[PDB]
């Protein structure tokens, strides 16, 4: 077989690949209660991409497309028809939950707007991507852009959100996937909701503090693979020997290894440990593949 | 045995801009003549060593990180920032950088969000412009102005992130024009060195963003030599260069139809057989493969 590697990356080397940031630390928590089902920064370890999860950086939590009306209300808001690259419209039945990319929480998204004419006259607006709005319904093609009173965009110009952070806390929960569709309706194609199944083992995150323009938050979006370990799987397509990775995080230059953790094969981290706590590792530290393992591997406790 | 050199299996819509955060657009090529064309990010050999201000992680190519340290004296908004390194330290002008890794590489008014988190988890963002260009703008010294708007604040010495969103406008706007990166009448270090063909009858071959503008008009033309998932690939494989100059060959591996050929530099740069400033379309499924190991004296076939 190939052999399975993970990229040679210390932690000030990875991105989320929830929302386009630098991971900031490792982080344990029970989430009890909750379903954990991310669909961004998703990928089997031999490198097939699920969800919504797609190989661009500075695509994630993006949406393109060419604005097509200004809403009739109050709140200064500007409907998107969705497109690919090339132009062509959003299919909806393609077999995935949303168009790639697509934000994956409930949040009042801030960032830009922006626009580029055939002419090149240009104009950007700052605003809001309100994920939890009844018109966010990206799997149907659309979306509603938000900016202030005094702001007009053009009517069928090349368009673009960039994401920036959130505006606000209003909605905002990391794990609450929005309604692709909109209101009353199942998501579909859905990368799986991902837990422990081995007794005293939490998922491990890799953590990121995003921008908050205004509020009190930590700003925490927990991804369960950064993005170079997506681009890294789906570049190598190594077979999955067994369901279960045993990595450790280890010193290049010493050899010392800090923890051991399970790296399952759908996509995910566990380790054996208990409560919700930050992670310190060393900084030119990184995970290496050591074995593959059955799935009642018992790990060393953190 | 050596380990054979590879590109990434990545087609133009899965590639992104290595000087600013952005896709890729199309190829371009240009004779960009009497310019000296010496970006400093999206440098990297063909053996992986990062050179100039690159660094692999994508969110940070053109952001700046440190701790506002000052509101400065007068009527324009402006916040002095100190630069610092992830884990809060001061950067240190003696590294053998030309500035903090993902420094800006370009000229502008560059429109972008400056946002804070305190320990205690309040937080504020405005967005504004980091102005290149500025007598102020010394990141190799360790310090930036940020500006924002009228009635807007920061809180003195806490954590604070530059993200970079497109252009302000267009003055000053000139993507191969490189910063003072101490400032005035200083001159730059450690850089990564210009590149030009070196054989008759070649161009430069660019992965082309057109980035936002705020306001005005422009194609905002941000052209990097290397995608960044090149430098990231070629900094994970570290492959050994056989010759000075790469065979690379545009394909569509469902059919095998080749569309052109082009020289990939050791130094980390393509030029190809063209002439005119243009853009290239390619087929969408296409991408770059390495063919062989040729050297400098390599005669292209003509796009």
């Amino acid at each position: 077989s190939k052999p399975f590697t993970l990229p040679i990356l210390t932690i000030g080397e990875l991105s989320n690949s929830r929302f386009p940031a630098p991971i900031d630390e490792l982080y344990t928590s029970p989430n009890e209660g909750l379903v954990v089902q991310p669909q961004n920064g998703r990928s089997t370890l031999d490198g097939e991409l699920l969800g919504t999860t797609q190989l661009v950086p500075s695509n994630i939590c993006s949406l393109r497309g060419r604005i097509n009306a200004h809403l009739p209300d109050n709140q200064h808001r500007w409907n998107m028809q969705v497109t690919n690259a090339n132009g062509t419209p959003f299919d909806p039945t393609e077999d995935v939950p949303a168009p790639l990319g697509t934000p994956d929480f409930l949040a009042n998204i801030y960032g830009v707007t922006s626009q580029r004419n055939p002419d090149n006259t240009c104009r950007a607006h700052d605003g809001i991507l309100a994920t939890w709005s009844p018109k966010f319904t990206p799997k149907l093609g659309s979306v509603v852009l938000g900016t202030w009173e005094d702001r007009d965009f053009d009517i069928n110009q090349p368009t673009r959100f960039t994401p920036v952070g959130l505006y606000d806390t209003d909605h905002f929960n990391q794990w609450a996937l929005p309604n692709y569709s909109g209101a009353l309706t199942l998501n579909m194609n859905l990368a799986p909701s991902v837990a422990p199944l081995f007794p005293g083992e939490q998922l491990l995150f890799f953590r990121s503090h995003i921008p908050l323009k205004g509020g009190t938050s930590n700003g925490a979006i927990d991804c369960l693979l950064p993005q170079e370990w997506v681009q890294h799987f789906y570049q190598e397509s190594a077979p999955s020997s067994t369901d279960v990775a045993l990595i450790r995080y280890t010193n290049p230059d010493t050899g010392r290894v800090l923890f051991e953790a399970k790296l399952h094969r759908q996509g995910f981290i566990t380790v054996a440990n208990s409560g919700s706590r930050p992670i310190v590792v060393p900084p030119n530290g990184y995970f290496r593949f050591d074995s593959w393992v059955n799935q009642f591997y018992s790990l060393a406790p953190m």
